[PDB]
């Protein structure tokens, strides 16, 4: 399970790549950079994605900060490709910047603990985790309400300028 | 799990109905009815997806048979619902005219001894259950192989003289 | 218990040998072709045994297609014999094409889930196993419906074609 | 288990009637009188069935003296039925003038302990039980060596002799 | 443990009021109201305290949206009221306009899973509660960066919207 | 109860008494290469005047040209035993014995022929056809008030043996 | 062995040859209103001449008077004791008998007095003094080629009831 | 526990030895000779201790026959001392013969089984022990009644005719 | 075990009174005033004993105080007495002021953690329990080392200072 | 636990340095001296800390005698310098020539056995440790009730004397 000052739980599994193939992607290859890993319910939902659109809008930004992000849910490699080809006028995806890992199995949100074992789904969890592997801090919030990509940002420039 | 002559696992779940709204439904609501259960992996594949239309396509042929036919994946209502949506000559679904259950929690999978645990998804199996809720046949397919609807009529057909 | 892309279980048993002779027939024995295992409740019922036989009439169909057909129940190697000593016209087995396993400790039957308990007998269920020994799909029957000799080949041409 | 001056292992099993019936047959149904039960390993075995056969055509010695006599193995009904339409003259059984047990599930033979678990089929095992269903005393044979009439007669009159 | 849309952690414990005074107080007695329970390490650390302060400044905020505010960390309630009286210039406390939790025992902070276990204090864990008493967002820091007064409104809103 | 056939025919080593009168340890591999007639009795000095175990002790012969050994056994001491066939036979004693006697004194070898009964402390009228490789071919339980036959005992013997030949 | 002083004497029934020659179930709560000498030997028939049973048997009066009872007891069978009553005492055997004896077939009486030789399968020399409440105490334990002391029981018992009355 | 033919449970333990001075004695120390341990409960009892100084006056008798005799009870070594200063016609025990162990924790008396726990006194045990080490004799009365020099003697010349 | 604020463990036990006789006493029989408990390893110690003697001397002021004073040791009343009958110069203790327990099972100074379990006798602990039969304070020297009877009356006013 | 004439139980852990620093002290670093090792419940109480300020005005008196003196609590290392850097008349601790170790733990408390769980705070135990690491004395306090220098001084005199 997931703890501040621990290695973040490990993880190797297939995303949808920016470029719209399939990889495996494991957490230890991200040694060495900052991690904004991302959990987020179902995609298709008919809520207007704008969150994880939000994210990949502002890749470069956490870029410039040696930060890459990651978004993750429950939902198939094919599901998420399929939102990707949608429209994001017609509630679609559209482009993605960034991967999103297909946790098929949930383990991976089992792992990070933000799982809801009834509906099958993960809860709007954020993980910040350091070039040495180490989680760093938990977000988690319920279904309806989003993340702040400022905030996330802020969270980010502060623990660099700890480290400096 | 699923034994021949006991009764079939139950099963409460949300499903995509043919006129696209989201409903519960027990797998008890059908007693006095045959129904076939049939699963599918994922929704999006890369394969045409033939075998759960010719299903949709037939189920007339079931239903004057007295037998309701029912899907069932991994993937979620949203991702049922969009599959849907998308145009059959495209690669997607199109219209259904059968409900398609969204097994979120992979606990129906489960309970029918389909599911394929490392992957996460389910294989092509296939259940006859008949009025009083009692399991009859099992069919269980590899992932690359798809059922014979002619062949699941052929079984009806006998069951059914059996009882007369 | 037997399971889709798992090694099929393993047995080596006395069986009925098309010549009429005993011999001991190991699953492994098979290593390099398709094998089409198939049970039966009991030798001499009063059900006229076209299902069996349907399946010897046609073994070079299936040998054609680098498959071996191989016949079980729980009765011994004798009882198998006596049935085939007897007259078809008669209600009776005839000389048969095919091996027919005597799994009297009824372990086959177990190992493979199609062993009814009360009544001791096997439920008409059918495994295609491919050259690797992988079980590859499964077919249970109650047993007043029989299997279809053109299906077991309709997937087994389906599953080469896919290797090919 | 089966010990002697305990009440002997209970059992409802089908048989094979001397008229040519199936009937359920209990072993309570025997309180009153003396019982002889019997096991045997298998039918149509290449071993002339002089033993089988010498307790049937001694039935009237043993109802002589209030005592019924039972047979019983791990074969079918209809194995049983098809060993007794076989000519005697021929290897086989001929109508018989006691009942024949199917142990389809081996629960008898195993509740009497004269399984061979390996083999699936019974030891030449006898046992005396009086008319208050309680054990009196255990006979079991290796396969190849058969049971004598006269001692079970020599058994039961000396039982009976101790009773008066 | 702290779950998402599961009841949060009860608790009844002594608090430093904002008027001087020892007071017990329960979650329960929060109920109708929404709280922003928030953790922190130590009293009397070298850091400016301008995070704990930063919520203190900003109660009226909170309140204006039905929102109480209380702090908590594993020092004793005397050591919370000397942070008070101490000056904010010298790196004082000075007035306090919440309450302070004194969470001797480290129940708290462990029910909340924000305990370091090895320190013996709490990370910058922060809880926010709905009027139901149901825990609906996760915040914890890294001991060296700081919490946002204005994300955690704006969290509040959104949440305080959608309830609308 | 150890005892199944087709398995190794439990073991034992313990004090019996010897057709001569001595005491003597005796095992049950030490037949190993002959067939062993076993077989259990209740108590020694009842008032069922002994005639069974005096029948295969009349017999031995039968059984040894048979290369069968035939041992009987019960729970009584082996002076108890002894003192038996010191007794007369027409005063409803022993006499002098052609077998060994053993005296399961703990009780072990009837309990693990599965014989024992435990409430009484003794043994039912079991009879045990073990062969030369050690292995157990035969049970025979009788309740208390029934004896054996050697007759069918011979029987047994002889049909095992041709079975061995042919 | 639940043998302990100052607690109950572990209770038993057991069949006895009584001295007139019967055979009968006894209890030990049956002595209740009495003390009791209970005292275990080995063996039946042994190649020691059988003098301490018989001394204990030939001064039961002196416990009687004692309001005493005395009772015997080994792992031999009923009919293995009154075998040997019926043998000549000058011949080795036990003659009859004033004191009843414990026919301990399940062993069990000897294990719960904890005076059972497991390997042998047979009682040490084991005597037990208990009240008339049926409480135990005291414990004489001698190693089989040892005997016990009919004066010295007695010495005991005159001392126990000594000490009830002053 | 002490068992006949058994070894006889070891000790080392303080003990006030004859000429008034404190040592320690063990067991194995009296290998190659007969050994009466006695027991008895308390020291300064208001009874005459006639018992133990009947074994005192009787050592050369013991000593005769090869045989030490060992006293021994839960009082301190310092408690015996003071008894056997203390006038013999004043209800003292007066200087000893035989050593007298001080079995302070009560753990001989527990392995020699004699130790009554409601009380934490020994009762009145004696035990015969041969050259070997070897329990040959166990004797325990209840309190109030004592033990016999004579009888000790008895059975030790019986015990040394034997192995003569 | 004993602890502060918790009922001091229970005992009844025998004492040997200040007159001389025997006398059973409970802890809970001096409920409504303070007790002093203290316990010494053994009698007739070659250590003068001083510190019993200075408590014995000094009752009154414990008395005055409404507090009783109890001893204790490990050995018997029987002991205990005849060292009260042994003159105070010569080493003995003399006529006693106070109780002195016969802990001859060892449990009281098991029961109040003081038991030196190699040795079978007490520390030289002292406890102060108040008329509630609550633990106050605890104090445990080593052997070689006394306790003051100034210290436990300044403590003793101390604790009667705070309630009043 | 702590147990006299076992080793006094170990820690390590941070401390005030009478000079205002921290520093790592382990209970080893002391061997070859004697130790005073007490506890106090809270820093910043109501009671005029008079009781930890008399262990330090009196250092010295132990330190010629071969012994360290070293205060304890279950406060952060911070509070107790905060403590300190109140005035001593304003009922603060002013300077202290004794460390002071800060058991945020609660571990070095529970190991001495002085720990109230309920209350998360350490009782007034005082624990006297030999330059061998063994502990030779045990005191122990109720909240409400000061120790003493003098006879802590006492104790350490009794000791020392012992071992000349």
């Amino acid at each position: 399970n997931a703890k501040i000052n621990s290695p973040a739980p490990s993880f190797e599994e297939v995303a949808l790549m920016p470029n719209g193939s399939f990889k495996k992607i494991s957490l230890s290859s991200y040694k060495g950079k900052w991690v904004v890993l991302f959990f987020y319910p179902l995609d298709f939902t008919f809520v207007c994605p704008t969150e994880v659109i939000a994210f990949s809008d502002s890749v470069s930004r956490f870029n410039e900060l040696n930060c890459e992000v990651l978004a993750c849910s429950i939902d198939s490699e094919y599901a998420h490709l399929q939102w990707t080809l949608q429209d994001r006028k017609k509630g679609g995806l559209g482009t993605m910047a960034i991967p999103i890992l297909a946790d098929k199995t949930k383990n991976i949100a089992r792992s990070y603990g933000v799982l809801e074992e009834s509906q099958g789904v993960a809860y709007r969890g954020l993980f910040i985790i350091d070039p040495h592997g180490m989680l760093r801090q938990i977000t988690v919030n319920d279904m309806p309400v989003g993340r702040s990509v400022e905030e996330v940002l802020r969270l980010l420039e502060a623990f660099q300028f700890v480290e400096k």
